[PDB]
């Protein structure tokens, strides 16, 4: 597969425990040959005071799954550091959970670029984001 | 002065209770004639699994203060909706709380562009972000959405 | 289809004459039901001093085709205004022409979001861009 | 002072000659201890078909001056490569020339982040951009 490291969803969620990731109710939910997803509930933990998904939190989810995906595409001795991220919020979301799928745009020796698209339970696109990661050698 | 809506930090923080804002420990902390700030602690609620501030959460803070700021620059009957945001993470933060200050770049009739810079308690720049907002006429929006 | 305005590639290139578009040798080259492309040569008009395609000019191409695509998706009497754009440069390009394809992410009543991917003659992705547009009534 | 390399404006314009930069009429126009500027005309070479400055071309100018500034902040033997760039177009510009000023946000050993604000001849902000660069040998 695209991944260079071995892993399990159980282990990834264990790794993300007791942090902002688990605090937001984010869960690494599934993965394929060249994509990985995380879900996040749409509730008082992730909504703006007026009842809709908080766009800033949608970006937090995007950076989470994209950075995780990036790290899984590196051998031991190397990791990724988030350089920058951007996102367009396309529509309001007020219930259920959203699903963010991270897919690679380009994985180079020094820089990785990831695409993260977030959809509602109705499979409607609510946010599109791009993440730029720096590949560092733990030397 | 920039503001077109009256407000108090007490009421704003009350309004933000039971939301993603309060959940992250974010507090609207100060304001001036043309800027407003929000603080956020660096702890289990906002850190990555390895002890440093989560970059995504930093953007969550930036969108929070930038959007609030924009809504306060409009008269009753109008509000804002976040269109897009971008940010560069400049350095890791491992303790204390960070302060995000939102300042206007351009406040147009249909679009607002805001600058949000986040600094550590050491006054060091850890994140820079730009937020684009759509100005919505509530009356018009209702008539076309209901 | 996706388009709401009637058009021919000939007329679109005519529309772009004597502007930054023709000055950069950009040509509106092809279109499908939900995508439109423009090509641009990699030469002294578009290269960096060191012999590779100028990244800033790639963005110019992206904004050009994305903005054109957006206006063609609106009824007559309406057009678009570019609000913001971002892009990641993935690899250097030294020769040939690049092709930028614009496809919609979300087309709303007041805002449009477009995806623009630029490829080399070898069909390798050299730039990915996202453009946000404001829809305006010329009246 | 930010600059690690020695140069004159004439050198910089010579460096950018016979490229997209000179093709767009861009001229490195002035510099200070921690900032550098480039101007660009608003004419048929840089306008959209409807008479206003082409937003994409504004980004071209932004990347040009920001990338140049970044390389000048490095020791001899080192340069930069543009990783990504973003920009918000704030208002239409229909005449004269615009001036883009690049100022640093953060200069690291491997990555540099630059702010580039573009103003009209009336000193009105028409575009704001941020550029991310990678430092290479």
């Amino acid at each position: 597969m695209l991944w260079k490291k071995t892993f399990t969803l159980e282990n990834l969620n264990q790794l993300c425990s007791n942090s902002a990731v688990s605090h937001l109710g984010i869960e690494i939910s599934a993965f394929g040959e060249d994509w990985i997803e995380a879900t996040m509930p749409v509730d008082h933990r992730t909504m703006q005071p007026f009842g809709v998904l908080h766009g800033g939190v949608s970006v937090a989810l995007a950076e989470t799954i994209g950075s995780l995906a990036g790290s899984l595409c590196l051998e031991e001795g190397k990791t990724v550091v988030g350089l920058d991220i951007n996102a367009n919020h396309l529509r309001p979301v007020r219930s259920g959970k959203v699903t963010a799928r991270a897919t690679p745009i380009n994985l180079g020796r020094n820089i990785q670029v990831w695409q993260i698209d977030i959809r509602t339970e109705e499979n409607k696109l609510c946010c599109v984001s791009r993440l730029t990661l720096s590949v560092i050698n733990l030397l």
